Formats: C-alpha cells, structure tokens, sequence
C-alpha cells in the first residue's frame, strides 16, 4: 500500500542510493585535487575502469591510483587545478546505476585561471557489500567530437 | 506525532519532490549537449516557457525544442559546448516550487575552452500526474545586468 | 530493526541533514551575487567566522555581510560576476558535519567571461535549534598553493 512501513523503506532506500551515487561522484575531485591516489580508486570497484578517448584505459585499482600519483597529473597538482565536476543525473536500476554530468578542468597558468579542459562522463556503479561503487568511467572532450554527445545522451 | 507513519511519509514526499526537481534541472545541459530537443523540451509542461534577456521566449514544447534543433544551438553543439549549471537552491510549496542556479555555457574555440556565457536562472515547476515539470525557465547574463541579479534574489 | 519505524525515521533525519546542509551551501552564491548581505550572512551562526588565505578573517555576522556589502565584492557584481560553488561531499557526525567544494567567481572583463578565482572550500557546520548553520568556512585557492590542496583532502 502507498505509505505504508514497506512502502516507505523502499522509497528510502531510493533516495538513499541516489545520495550515495552522488556522494561518490562529488568525493572524485576533491581526492583527485588533493592527490589522495588510493582513496580516490576506492571509489571503484576492484577491478573497475578509467576510460578517456585517446588514452591507455586504466584498469583495476592500482592502475586508477597511479593516474593520481601519475607525473601529468603531479605537475597539474603542482600548476594549481580544480577537477570540477558539476551535478549529476542520475538513474537507478536494482542493484545499477548510471550517472552522466560534466567536468571542467580548471589550471592556474602564470596567475591566471583557465579551463584546461571541458568533458562529458558517463558513470556506470553497482552496489557491493559495503556499498555503492563506480564500475565504469567513460569521458571524452566536449570539442565537438562525437564521442563526449554519445555520453551524455540518454 | 513527529516520527510517525503518515509524518515519515510526508517528510519522505519533500524528499522525493526536491530530488526529482534537481533531476530535471541536471537533464538539461546533457540533453542539450546530445542534441536530444524532443526529451529536453519534455522537461517542461507542454505550454512552458523559456525566456532569455533579449531573445524572443519560447512557449510551447514545440518552440522549446525548436531552440535545440535549431542552426545557432546545432554550430555550438559542432564547435564543443556544454551547457554546464551549477547545483540549485530550491523551495518547494505545496504543488509548485521555484529553483535558482548558475549556467555557464563552455564553448571550444580554436582548441582551447573558454566561457561563453554565464547566467543566473530562475526555474519554476510543478507537481503534474506524470510527476514534476518545468512551468517557466528565465534566464540573463552576469554581465552586470540588473536582471540576471534580480533572478538570484530571495 | 532494520527498517522499522524507529530506523526509517533516523535515516530520513539523515537525508534530510544532508539536503539541509547542501541548500546552504547552494544558496551562498545566489545571495552573494544578488547582494543579499543579511541572508547570506544568517547562513552561519552568530559568531560564524570566514576565512580566506592572506585575507582578514570576517568573525561573526555582521563581519560576514559586511564582505558583501563590502566595495570590493560591489564592485564584482557591477562587472557581472557568478560565485559558483560545485557539489559538495558531505560528511554528517551528530549534531556536525564537514563539507568541501571547489568554488569558481566567473567575472566579466570587457565584454568576455573569465575564471577571476578557482578554489577549494571547506566548511563546517552545526545543528541549532533553527537548522542547520555554517560554523567556519575557509577558502584558498588553487593556484598551487598547499592551504588548497589541505581543505579538501580527507
């Protein structure tokens, strides 16, 4: 029955996982920017993948992390930069979920700021024991290549 | 009686309204960037509006879509853009609700990113029988404009 | 017992301290950028302090709205200006919580927009018996700086 105690659970447990997606996606940038390499994988599954167009796909955890402990993204670290990424849709299914959002990524050149680079995402997660995990990543710039518009599309 | 059956129902129902209405705010830049004008003007009721400091507004689904369908959106869209808005503060009451946001449309140019434009907005919504519903969008640049600054306010 | 009345309630508080906790932080910049000193300063508690890198710290409210009220930030919102703060990874223990954010002031400069600031933002907050309240804020930015990096490591 609508409102109902079991009712209310599950609709709970909706907005519970969408939360948690959420928090997931919010947490990348922040770890990635205070270069936290290991927490930052954590937020995938073991065996989970980065995959950029035009890069080598990182998988699994330790391939994760050492984008983070990475020369690149060292320098990057050490220039000044912010991994933006903006509010995400999100859709659950069970025990998946899918997320789509933009990032920016914001560089401070000779003391200026600027948008080094403009991505769509494209998020796939599932629930594990200890809860809600990234699966997959997928971005590409938003150059008017074709594959950033196929992330974002529904 | 606070922590009752029929208070966690209600309490839960504001929960469910404010994350679908931040869902239907984050499904716009994505579906603008993909190009998908049917879906993106489905956020909307079917008499919506979406009005722009200086453009004719666009009433109707028709008129909405029309705007992505249409040769200025369609080059943005060839150049690299994202319609990027930023996370909303939103008040619902009863069967409408209002939110306010940030927009900034990136924009590749010569292969480098920059900010094309950058608005508040001011949403307004509403509770229909297929769930929350965009009602008026309005729009206007931070560029100093005494309108853009008047959307944010309280 | 999971999902009994008594735990249903416990974890709705929970989502809703978030939600809470995440309106204010979306509500900063709207005030901000509408010139809204008063409400944006009743954000914080009473004696809530904002801290930024190499700038006097603004304790209490009346210090707060005095930075909007300020010639400075008037002089912001006169070029047309946007204080964007991204989604936040929220952290709730009782009664407290901690949040951090990337935060971008978009500015207009003769006619063009630009990235006038990107930085890392923590903040802290408390449960009075009005709401939820920022505590401290504190800002630096992202230009190498190592303050940056600590606000939003975890």
């Amino acid at each position: 029955g609508m409102d109902d105690l079991t009712n209310l659970a599950a609709r709970l447990r909706l907005l519970e996982d969408r939360e948690e997606i959420r928090e997931l996606i919010a947490r990348y940038g922040p770890l990635a920017d205070s270069g936290d390499a290991e927490a930052l994988s954590e937020l995938w599954v073991e065996d989970g993948e980065y995959a950029v167009v035009g890069f080598a796909t990182a998988k699994g955890r330790a391939a994760i992390a050492a984008l983070i402990d990475g020369q690149t993204h060292r320098a990057l670290m050490a220039d000044g930069c912010a991994h933006f990424l903006g509010p995400a849709t999100v859709t659950v299914e069970g025990d998946t979920a899918t997320a789509r959002c933009h990032s920016v990524v914001f560089r401070c050149v000779s003391g200026t700021f600027g948008s080094h680079r403009v991505s769509a995402n494209r998020w796939t997660f599932r629930r594990t024991p200890a809860g809600w995990r990234a699966v997959r990543r997928e971005n590409a710039l938003l150059d008017g290549s074709a594959a950033a518009r196929a992330l974002l599309q529904f």
